């Protein structure tokens, strides 16, 4: 690729990632307001955003990938927001017993 | 921009994200202990260093989105780093420390 | 430092992240179940994952601030990511079974 796919794609996975983060963030919103349904739906939507977000495989398939800040900066945004994805259940959950 | 200023700039991320973080996490022990007042006065306190942090991010970002190609940096992407989870925890401490005062 | 060996340890640290990530995770899912013992002693084990992968980082970035170039490398990026992720994580992942342990 060239910087301007690699940063294009940033873009995209900014946007899915954003999406998610928002959602993931709300539902948090939610469990902390006791609205545990909407919480457990905002969750399953920040999920399918994340699904579609989805390198290393290509560079070992020679070496090649221009340099973009936009790119990683998308890769970490979408991975801190897997994160949140991968313990959003336990915030919830905690909240639930202690509500 | 050389790879030298990535780098530079790249520490700067990291003095303020890094001092971000500690407060950030402070905060959390100062909540597991049941201070909850040094927990929020930390947390208003780690704000001001991600703010700083991060609206260099997005100028830098916005550089690169209008056309300027910048160097790559090991340093620079730890800052990035630091950063962002930096920020990620910020944006999820305010429900760890409800937590802490709801069950204390 | 070689682009070889920058790519090899680039995959050594996505490597020990992934593996102290998933221990992590798993530390997570024992609490939340109350099975604390098992929890911490998850978590010990991925922060000694961490430790390893933590400090040849830390020798990666010494070199480029004493002005050594290292060789562009998307495979050590990826490394720092998933290394710094899953040390938010494990920041994040104390606060979590302790406040399961005193819901307990």
């Amino acid at each position: 690729m060239n910087r301007e796919e690699m940063t294009l794609l940033g873009f995209e996975i900014v946007a899915y990632a954003g999406d998610a983060r928002s959602k993931l963030l709300e539902a948090l919103k939610a469990a902390e307001n006791g609205d545990f349904a909407k919480a457990d739906s905002l969750v399953v939507e920040a999920g399918s955003c994340i699904a579609e977000a989805h390198m290393l495989a290509r560079e070992a398939s020679g070496e090649e990938l221009p340099y973009s800040v936009t790119m990683m900066h998308g890769q970490l945004h979408l991975m801190t927001t897997i994160l949140l994805k991968d313990v959003i259940h336990h915030l919830i959950e905690l909240y639930k017993r202690g509500a």
